[PDB]
Formats: C-alpha cells, sequence, structure tokens
C-alpha cells in the first residue's frame, strides 16, 4: 500500500517505537509530501497543516534522511524553550535507540555534549542564531546537512521573528554563495496557513505543499444569547442549559457540563489570569454543588487525582489555594502566575483526562500542544483588545481529540455589542507574513536592519557594499517588496558613526572593532550595547565587591513592563536597606528625593533624564528581586516583600540568565578579564537559583535547587561524592526533603528509589565524560 | 669493624646508591649516635657536629627507620627555600628507588600529592608551622611518626626563630598531653656547638650527642700586616707575596694565588655586593694579566666555561658585564642581586670546580654547602658591624674538602686598628640560644607570645587559662628561665580586647572569631591582621576592577626596606602614570603634594600620620612595580624604570607569593567570596611572573614563564595539548626560543631533546594523576 511505514523501509528501531507511539500509518498527505519530488533529493521544503495532521513527522522522516545517508548535522528551530525542551526529549527517545546523538541550545542551558559529537541539535531561536554566528566564525558551516524552522509565521510578528530571517538570510546567502559562484543544506520549514506562503517557498527556492486535512472534522460555532450560530451565521441550535448555573449569565459553566457528561475534555480560554481564578472556582463549585445535591454527576479518578496534588505539592511553591479546591473536583487552571514545573503537571494532567476542565490564557494557545473536544473562548476581545486572528486559529486548532474522537468542537461565547467581532474571527484570516525590516521612516532605520549589517560585517561577510547589496537581494525584503539599500547604506553610516566597524579605503572595505566582534559574540543588541558598554565602564571604576548587588545591577535586564513597582513597597525597604546596599545605590544614581516622589504620587516621566532616572530606581528594584532570588529566599517570600508573582520571578531569572550570559561573553571579548571572574558565575548560578555553595552539584540535571541542597547538606559537596553515595543513601535522602511524587522535567514522575539510581548513575556518567 | 653499611642491613636500593654518593663507611660517631641508646627505640634526639661531619646522615637513617617499620610519615624542616629544594631533590633520588614518596612545602610551592599521600614532607620553617596548624585542625596529627629540625641555632635569634619554638612547643604540648592522659612522635634536632645545648635536649625530652669531629683538620688563622697569626696570636708564617698586585694592598690577591698555584680553589667571603663585584674584578684582571704576561697560570679547561657561560646567557637575566670578563678566567661573583638561576649555575660551576675563585656575601655562608679549600674572609667589619661569631664559624666550618685535602685552612684579613676585633672573632663562641619570648621594658606583650596563645587557642588546645599555664611549661621560654604567666595574661587580654577570641563563662573558657579563625588559617601576625583587615573593608567598599593595581595594592607586602625609593623617579613616573592608575591611587590615599615633597628633599616621618602616609606612598610604589612584573614586563626594564637590582624585585616577587596566599585563605574564612575570586590567580601569577593565559600551563614544573610563552605562543596553550605534542615540535619550538644549555633548578642542565621528551612525558604524568 505504501502507507504502512514497513513499505518505506525505516530503521527497525524507528519503526517499533513508532508502533508504540501509534504511527502504525502515515496519511497520504503526509507520503505525498514526501514524494513531492526534489524534496526528498534534499531541495528546500515549505510545508503548512494543521497542528493536528501530523504536521512534525514529515520533518522527522527528512531528518532521518538526511542524518543517516548524509551523516551531515540537522538543527531544529523552535519557538519557545518549553516546545524546545518537549522536543529535544521526544527525539531522543527516538532516536537514542538508533545510536544517534541529540541534545539541545535552549534559553540559558547549553549542552555537555560539544556540537562535534551532536548529530541534531534542538535550539531556540535565539541561541539558533547564536549558533550560526559561532558556525561562521568556525567556518564550520559545511557541517550541517539541514535546517528544520518551526512555526516559521513568526518571521513578520516578533523580536523572535526578525531573528529567524536573519537566520534564514544568511544560510542562504552563504550557501547560494558557495554553491553558485546537490543541495548541501537543506530548509524544511512548517507553518500556520499564511496567504502566501507561496512567496516564502519562492524566495526560499522551497518546494510547498499546502493542506487543510484533519484527522478529525473541526465544527467551528459562535455563541450570541442562547443562539449558537455556525461560521456561516445559519442557527445551528439554540441553547438551553442542562446546568442551572447561578454563577453567571454567559452560560460558559453549563456549556461545559453539556459535554463533560460525554466523557470528554473541555479547554476553556480566558482573557486574564485573575478571571481564569474566579471562573475555576465557580465550574468547582458548581460541581460538587451537583455531587453534594445528587444526568450523573461527574465521575473522577480521585486516586490519580490525589497522586496529582501530592505532585504539585512538593513543589517549592507548594500547592496554591485555588488549585486545592478545584483540581480534586477535576476543574484546573493556567495562566502566567504558575510556575513553570506547576504548569507541566497540569498539563500532563490534562493530556491523560485526569483534569477534565482546564481553563487557561491564550499563552497555553501558542505553547505546548493538549488535544481538547470542546474548546470554548470566552470573548472575542482580550486583554481590552480585540482577539487576534491567529490567536484564535491556535486556540480552535486544538479542537477534537484526534482518533478518540469523531469530531471537534469550538464555541466562542461571545455578547451583541461584540458579535460583529466574533463574526470577523470565524470568516477573516491571517494577515501575509511580513518582513520586520521594513523601514520605520521615524527612525534612521530599524534596529533589525542595524544588527542584521552588523552581523555580516562583523561575521566576515560582504565586507563591502557591493556584497552588503547581494545579501540584501537574499532577504526577505527584498522578495515581499519585489529604499532598502538607502536603509542599508544608513545602517552602515550609524555603524560606522558608533565605532562598531572601522572604515578604510580598499570602494571601501569595513572591518569590525573589539566592540563589534564583542556585540555579535555576545548577540546583544548594538543600541543597547551602547548603554551596556557605557554602564560597564562607570562601574569598573568603581565597584562594590562586598556583596553581589552590584554584579546583580550589571546583570539585571532594563525594565520592561515585567511588574508593577510598588512605590510604596520600594520606598519602605529602602529605609530598611543596609547602608552597604545604599551605598550601591547611590554609585549607579538611585536618589531617595526621587523615590519619595514615586510614593508620594504618579511621576509625569516625559523627559529624558526622568525616564533614564526611573529606569534606574525600576533597574535597581529589580535588581533587589534578584539578590533574594540567588541567596535562595524562598519564592513565597519573595512574593511578600516585593509583591510580585511567582511567574513573574521565574521568567525574571531566566531572562536575567540570558543577559548574564551576554554581559559575560561581551566583558571576555573586550578583555575585562577581571569582570568575567565575576560575572561568569551568575549564569548558571541564577538559572537555578542557588547559594555559590551549589554550583557543582547543580549539574547533575536530575537536581533542582531544593534537591541538590539535601544532598550537599546531607555532605555530598560533589559528584563524585555523589556518585560514590549508595543509592540507598539517596532515597534517604530525597525523602529527608514508595511513591511517585518527585517532579523531573523530562520524565514523569519518579519514585525515590528510581530518580536515586539514575541520580547516582547519571553521576557516574558524568565523571566518565568529564574524565574523557 | 662492621661500620659498612652493609653489616647495619640497609635496603639495597639506598645502599647502592649511597655507594655511588661514596658513603661506603660511616664515621665512628655516626655509628655511636645511631647506638647511643633509646635513639634508636624512637626517644627524641639532638646532636651537633659541624657542617663537614655527616651530619644529615643520621637523620637519613632515623627516616628511614620510622617511614619503614612504623610507616608512618616524616617532617623534614629546613630554614631556606633554597636548602629545601636541595634537600627534596636529593632525597628523591636517593629514596624512590624503595616506592618512598616525597614532595615537600616551600614558599608558595604546594605538592601534587595530597599531604596523605607523601611519606615525607619537606618544609620550611613558616610552611611547617602552617602544616602543623592545619593537622590540628583535620586532627591528623597520628600520622605524623618523625619531626627532623635543621638549624636549631636560628631558634634564638631570627624573625623566624621563635616560630620553630612555637612549632615544637605545640608538637611536645600535644604528645604529652595525649601519651600521658612509644614515643609516637621523635624529634631530631640537628644544630650548631651551642653552649646550652644540653638545655635544648633537656627541654626536648632528648639524648644528646655532641662531638667536633672533622673528616679534614682545620686551619685557622688571621692576617694583619705580613704577619699570619694562630688562634693563639702566635706567628704561623711570614707572609710575602707570591704574585705582585696593584688593586689593593692587603695581598689579598696574592693570598688566593698561593693555593691556585695548585688545583684547590678559593672561597673569599667580601662585606659588600659592590665590594665583591670590585674584587672579583681585580682578581680577574690579574689572573689576565699573569697569563698575557707570561709558577704555572692556571689550567681552566675553558670549553667547560663556555658552557657554563652559555647556560648563564640563556637565563633571561641574560650574563653580567662583570661576569663576562671575570667567569671565563674562573672568577665569579656571588651576591643578593644575582638572580636565583645565575646562584645556582654559579654555586654548581664551583662545586664541580670549574670556577676556581668565588667571591662572595655572607648570605651564602649561612645558606648553601659549597666545598672550598681556602676560605678568605676579608674583614671583621661587615656593613659597618662586627661579623656575629655565627657568620664567622658558619665561613670557616666550609674549609677543606672532604677526602681532597689533608687539611683546610681558613685566612681571616685584618687591619692594625681591627686586630682586636679579627682575634675576639677567632677566640670567641656563640651565645646560648633564648626564646626570644620575654618582653622588655616599655613593651606590653610580645608579638610571637601573641602568636603563641592564639594558635592554642583558635586550633582548640588550651582553651582555658590552666591549659594555656600548662602549654607555658613546655614553652622553651620556661626551660631557660628555670613573669612569663602574667605575660601570658596579658596577650589573652590584648587578643580578646581585640576581638581575635570572645570569653564566655564556664574559671573562663575562650572561644575563637571568624577574625581568630581567619588569622590563625592564614598564617598571618595578628597585629598586622587588624591593618589588613580594615584595608580589605576600605577596598572592597570602593574597587576599581579595570586593572590588576588594585589587587595588587592589597596584595603587596607593606614596605620592608627592600630598597631604597628614588623618589625622583617615583615623582616622574606620577606625572606619566595613567587616569586609572591615579585613580587607585586616590582611592588608597596616595597624595601627590606629598610626593612632590619627597623630591623636594628628605622627608622623615615623625608622627603616625607621616608613618602610615609615607608607608602608603612606599607600599604604592611597590605595588608598581609587581604590576609591571606581572605584565612580563622583562626584569632589564623594570631595573632601568624603577631602578632596583634583579634580586630585589625577586626576593619581593616571591615574598609577594606568599602573601597572595595569605590574604586568599584570609579572605576565604572571613567569607569574602568575591575577593577569593580575583587573589586567587595572584598567588600563582606573582609566583612565575605570568599573564594569565599562561596559568595553566606552568604547573609542569619542568616549563618556566618563557618557556611556557613559546609552548603557548606556539599553541599548546593547555598540558593536555603539550601531552598531545610531538616531542620533536618541542624541540624546535624550545630551540626557537645541540647542547646542554637549558637550566632546570632540579637537574643539571638539559639537551634540548631530554627536556623536551621529559615535558611531554610529565604533560602524561599530570593527566594520569589529575584525572586520578
Amino acid at each position: 500500500d505504501k502507507l504502512l511505514l514497513a513499505n518505506w523501509g525505516l530503521p527497525k528501531a524507528v519503526l517499533e517505537k513508532y508502533h508504540s507511539f501509534g504511527v502504525k500509518k502515515m496519511f497520504e498527505w503526509q507520503a505525498e509530501c514526501l514524494l513531492l519530488g526534489q524534496v526528498l533529493e534534499g531541495k528546500n521544503l515549505v510545508y503548512s497543516a494543521p497542528t493536528s495532521a501530523g504536521k512534525t513527522l514529515v520533518a522527522e522522516l527528512l531528518i532521518l534522511k538526511r542524518v543517516l545517508e548524509m551523516r551531515k548535522k540537522a538543527l531544529f528551530i523552535l519557538p519557545f524553550v518549553s516546545v524546545a525542551k518537549e522536543k529535544k526529549y521526544y527525539l531522543q527517545s527516538l532516536f537514542q535507540e538508533v545510536g544517534i546523538k541529540v541534545d539541545g541550545y535552549m534559553g540559558s542551558t547549553s549542552p555537555s555534549r560539544h556540537f562535534s559529537s551532536l548529530d541534531i541539535a534542538v535550539c531556540t531561536i535565539e541561541r539558533a542564531n547564536g549558533l550560526i554566528n559561532r558556525l561562521i566564525e568556525e567556518n564550520k558551516m559545511d557541517l550541517l546537512g539541514m535546517v528544520v524552522v518551526d512555526e516559521l509565521h513568526m518571521l513578520g510578528d516578533s523580536h523572535r521573528g526578525y531573528l529567524l530571517e536573519l537566520l534564514l538570510t544568511k544560510i542562504c546567502y552563504i550557501t547560494r554563495k558557495s554553491a553558485s559562484c546537490s543541495n548541501a543544506v537543506q530548509i524544511v520549514g512548517m507553518s500556520a496557513t499564511l496567504p502566501n506562503l507561496e512567496l516564502v517557498a519562492s524566495w526560499l527556492n522551497a518546494e510547498l505543499y499546502h493542506t487543510d486535512f484533519r484527522p478529525v472534522p473541526l465544527l467551528e460555532s459562535v455563541k450570541v444569547g442562547n443562539s449558537i450560530y455556525d461560521s456561516s451565521m445559519k442557527l445551528v441550535r439554540e441553547f438551553e442549559p442542562m446546568l442551572q448555573v447561578k454563577g453567571d449569565e454567559d452560560h460558559v459553566v453549563s456549556l461545559c457540563y453539556e459535554t463533560i457528561c460525554d466523557n470528554h475534555s473541555v479547554l476553556l480560554f480566558c482573557p486574564s489570569k485573575k478571571w481564569c481564578e474566579k471562573l475555576a472556582d465557580i465550574i468547582a463549585r458548581e460541581f460538587y454543588n451537583l455531587h453534594h445535591q445528587a444526568c450523573p454527576p461527574v465521575i473522577l479518578e480521585q486516586k490519580e487525582l490525589l497522586e496529582v496534588m501530592d505532585q504539585l505539592r512538593r513543589l517549592p511553591s507548594g500547592l496554591d489555594s485555588v488549585l486545592q479546591k478545584t483540581v480534586p473536583w477535576g476543574v484546573a487552571f493556567h495562566h502566567a502566575g504558575l510556575t513553570f514545573e506547576e504548569r507541566d503537571i497540569i498539563e500532563g494532567a490534562f493530556r491523560q483526562g485526569l483534569i477534565r476542565v482546564l481553563a487557561a490564557t491564550s499563552t497555553l494557545s501558542s505553547g505546548v500542544n493538549l488535544p481538547a473536544r470542546r474548546v470554548i473562548i470566552r470573548t472575542p476581545i482580550f486583554g481590552g483588545r480585540p482577539l487576534d486572528i491567529l490567536t484564535y486559529k491556535q486556540m480552535v486548532g486544538r479542537a477534537g481529540r484526534k482518533g478518540v474522537d469523531t469530531v471537534g468542537e469550538s464555541i466562542l461565547i461571545c455578547k451583541n455589542s461584540e458579535k460583529s467581532k466574533g463574526i470577523a474571527l470565524l470568516q477573516g484570516s491571517l494577515k501575509p507574513v511580513r518582513s520586520c525590516l521594513q523601514r520605520r521612516e521615524g527612525e534612521e532605520v530599524t534596529g533589525s536592519m542595524i544588527r542584521a549589517i552588523l552581523e555580516i560585517i562583523v561575521g566576515g561577510v560582504a565586507s563591502t557594499s557591493q556584497d552588503m547589496h547581494t545579501y540584501a537581494a537574499c532577504t526577505f525584503l527584498a522578495a515581499s517588496m519585489k529604499v532598502q539599500l538607502g536603509a542599508i547604506e544608513a545602517c552602515v553610516m550609524w555603524l560606522l558613526e558608533n565605532e562598531f566597524i572601522q572604515s578604510t579605503e580598499a570602494g571601501k572595505v569595513y572591518h569590525p572593532t573589539h566592540l563589534g566582534s564583542a556585540t555579535l559574540s555576545s548577540s546583544l543588541s548594538p543600541a543597547d550595547t551602547l548603554d551596556i558598554f557605557a554602564d560597564l565602564q562607570r562601574a569598573m571604576k568603581g565597584f562594590v565587591l562586598e556583596n553581589d548587588l552590584h554584579i546583580l545591577y550589571l546583570v539585571t535586564p532594563m525594565f520592561e513592563d515585567w511588574t508593577t513597582i510598588d512605590w510604596y513597597r520600594f520606598f519602605c525597604l529602602w529605609e530598611k536597606l543596609p547602608t552597604s546596599m545604599k551605598r550601591v545605590a547611590e554609585l549607579v544614581g538611585v536618589e531617595e528625593g526621587f523615590l519619595a516622589r514615586c510614593v508620594k504620587g504618579k511621576v509625569v516621566a516625559r523627559t529624558e533624564r526622568q525616564h533614564r532616572q526611573m529606569a534606574i530606581h525600576k533597574r535597581f528594584f529589580t535588581s533587589l528581586v534578584l539578590l533574594d532570588l540567588i541567596s535562595e529566599v524562598p519564592l513565597r517570600e519573595i512574593n511578600q516583600k516585593y509583591g510580585c508573582n511567582r511567574g513573574q520571578i521565574q521568567s525574571l531569572q531566566q531572562s536575567a540568565a540570558v543577559y548574564a550570559g551576554m554581559i559575560t561573553v561581551f566583558s571576555n571579548r573586550l578583555g575585562w578579564h577581571n569582570m568575567e571572574l565575576l560575572l561568569s558565575q551568575f549564569q548558571k548560578r541564577l538559572t537555578f537559583g542557588i547559594q555559590r555553595e551549589l554550583c557543582d552539584l547543580v549539574r547533575v540535571s536530575l537536581l533542582n535547587a531544593q534537591r541538590a541542597r539535601v544532598l550537599y547538606a546531607s555532605g555530598f559537596h560533589t559528584v563524585a561524592d555523589l556518585a560514590r553515595a549508595n543509592i540507598v543513601e539517596v532515597e534517604v535522602i530525597l525523602k529527608n526533603a514508595n511513591m511517585r511524587t518527585i517532579w523531573v522535567t523530562g520524565r514523569k514522575g519518579l519514585t525515590e528509589r528510581e530518580a536515586a539510581a539514575l541520580i547516582v548513575e547519571e553521576a557516574r556518567m558524568i565523571l566518565q565524560q568529564d574524565l574523557v
């Protein structure tokens, strides 16, 4: 039939594991897409299909084709670290039975395997562009055989988008030059069903397969009043509630119960965090009321759900009070205020189906995949704005649990004044994807183009204006416009007038400075790099070594609305603040004559010096949070003192750990060797949130800060000690912190016996690799 | 007879090597000294013999006895690093065929083996006391089986003298306390012919053997005018010069020539460095004039002396212009201005006898064993003072080449007005040794006693006044007085009032602070520790990271007359000094108005304000020298810019590398973890004198800074790559940097091929031990 994979002749290892996953047969569209033509022979490829359509199986089989036959290496580029982690573990399981070696470059993580050892690198767009810049420096690029891009529709919509354009255009510019002046580097792109996907394929010189095939039919609708309208706005049903809900009038609660009785999950998107908490509370209390008054009441796997609650309660943040009542009933909320492990457990319980209503903010839609039968979206308005059509289609695209459901369903709930927006979301379609490099004429030229011109010149490609114009023709801006060359000449002038590059007579040839090479190696933005360089020179002339705060002042990202800074707390903290830390404050320019003003009331903040002073204050306040965070003050206690949420601290912690890496490599390339000593410790130390004491022990990835804390406190101060310890000892010490209540991000929950064995065995593995 | 070592029944591996060293038969006094009684069964021993006796053979046979039968470890304590290096390589060469493991602790040297893996530790006094303090902290002391002390006469007078008393008293106090409430630790003490040696033996509970047996009879006389007088002032000979002179009237050149008429060699001691240069020059001119005008002229085998000159000229210092003319005629000078490798090569050539007249300052006489046949001493008046009788007897004690001569001779040259002093030195005898612990009139307490009470209390022995009085009874001050207890209670009060210890109610019990534990663990002086701790807090509140200078300002030893500071140079440098370095100057407290004053005229500091102000200036000036030395500015260029001699920089460099270790460990115990990062690199960088990148490579002991520079510059950036290296490539590099012209301190000179092979083999050995 050529559809049972055995006909294709895959390695038996992957065949059996796909059968364990369930992929005994590929869909006709996947078979055609691999057959399509020069695709199978190495031509670039772009394809789009619904997320349910088996989207990634095509790229996975092309990776095997290249990696086994060519024995060259592949990149996998993913939009988010949560996706990147999950895909790394999936690919490891399948390929490790082959013996193909997989590890990833994600967030502040770096692999223990050096890239020479790897076959496949799974990475976030930011780390992907950083890798390619290193591959240009080494001139290693010949090593790459494939570059797979997910969420290629990001190309226009974010700061991550322009990095994807600057990434792909360097590979195009270098490869086509080397080829023109079989396909060595193949691109496989996956995207949303963009209008101008024909253009993206033609720009990449890809082959294109667009399909809207889904494994389960999707039924959309909108609900307004009691009426449920099909997308064509014919009435398909008139709703009348099975459940006499008291909590709210939109029937959102009774519209969930309608399918829960059919034993299927609901997923429910809410405009905001506190709304998601309040609505998840109401649904759980109506589940309890029905059961307490008692179609049947809900049937719940309560032994499984208490195992889920135990896995939550052992987290550093414990079990949230709202989750405590809602989770045993089988309702849960998921929003940016939850910690990463806490979300992952809620997500994992929903995939199994132990949770049956999950409410979420829209961030779940673009993130990790969950199948849900009934997807309810409460309003066409989110955050005080119309919902974006990309987000709506990423939400509804989840509907229908493939192979379990006969059909998927979605109900957009809407009011009369909003109905016009609800209709528009159903019938509308995405904007064409559009290069971010288009000149914003109120500036000199867009910072993404200045980065672009920096990356080539400092890279040592297109050292001359004719080559920069040739790279311009590869740029997707050119294919989208097919002013650009005038914008490029302005970028060169800006870089030259800000001493990132030197101009010399031969036309002209442009050379990097140390400041240029440090900017490219760090991956910092160059406009930011001026103030980073100015602040580092201001600090190195009068540094405070008696504490961690001044180092953290340089490491902390600038204020990016990551929380509302409660000035009353800040002025209260300021009086208590130690005089040693007040010395750090007045060195960097914090002044209480202005901090008293912010607690007295809103500052007008309409002038650049008040803007920078406010940024000084707001950067200082953020640096105090990081000082408490790396002293192992629990997340619950930072929240008491500063008032920010658990998820705000963790997202600040992850981004600050990335910025600590940038500042370290920036200072190294400049040659501030003293600063490299101090700051290099802080990337790992911020990433896990630990004292200096633990930084060696945390190398075992099965150990978080708290598990490292107890193994350290027991006396296993080094990986050698932890490898010498008996498994029974680690078990007692882990229990000192016969059922699965340890969470490990790459795994389901471990028992203490199983975790302790793998901890000892990983420590022995680390020593084998470290000594070798 | 059975004085043949084969009758004693030593291990053949040492017996054969002693035969290779000519030690086929022990002297009768050595046989008796080992037989003497309970000495052979583990009783403490003190013994005294002339330096040219077989003095160390007794201690060497007692070491073998303990380390083979008990398998406990031994210490060997020596007064100077040069002796400690020499003795370590001898003991390695002798014992390593037995499998006994030997290494040592000398200045900033630390062994690659941890102490548990040694059998014998060869230590400078200062590092030996530091070891015993660690052995108390670990409570490892049971591991020791023997402690051998040389130069017990140092106990009386040196600034490193009392440190040997504090060392010996702790071993006595702990051993007697634990044994009373076979001899586990045996002391073997070599000593001068002290008057009160019987007291030292009784204090140490030692057996005693004292002899004046010499292997060659000594002749000893004083010369005034043309008359050579015996010790009784009877005339031994009338003197008339065999060789007429022009340089000086005392016939010193003719008195050398009398033995240069034969194959024997003269060692000549001079009261000053520049006098030694001028007198060695004059002797070489008159040797040349004799050969040029021509008893036979000298026979020199100049093929050997050109190899000696080639081994000098390879050194970073080159060949000194005064050595250049003098060395080929077989004359050499030796003084504290020479580089350490220059001294070692000049010493080595004199032992072989290629150099026939060596002129030296007094430092050689105490420093290292050289056989010399006639020893001439040029005045009773060294440095404007009469010689110390210890120094004279050390100078004369060298006379007579064992087994070569029938007699040794020494002549003291003396003028008519001096003659009374010359005879006084010739007839007189050493002072009895004394504790150097009694406080003088107007002192509160001695710093040695404060250190004594600190070391016990913070060590955790004698936490109470009755035990401090019991340790007092062990102190040699008690045996010499047999006020001390009143001085102890004043020391406890001083420590308690300066917060080194805490007082608590039970009598009383005294506890260490962090400051106490840090000052003990660093081995700093406590009075110095106050100003060190005050300066570290003042620096950590306003540090300069943009250069190495501020770190060096904390690391540089306090000014110790190591140079005459040319203030005119200092003011000339100050105007040129970069504004960044001037910022370091203004932070630490340097004032240009006072610096112009020192050029304007001699400044005498009359008050404590001016003493520390001047000390700030002098400490700053010294810190600039270390900054240029750490840049690898060649010693010649430092000498040009700052004025000081090679030997002053190197002795400053060694002492600063010790002090860098003290401040690193001091900052660790206080918990200034940022200061650990900066300062810890500087101990190695100061020791070898290297930029940061070389710090990994120089740990291969055959590799100096210049050899590391050329290997690094070639690309062998790591010891792994140096283990990978092809030996022929190292040969080509070192030749690029035929004959024996490399110098290695533990060896004779090496061929380029032999050094290259051992460099690679050491790198492989380093990897094996490091991985294991």
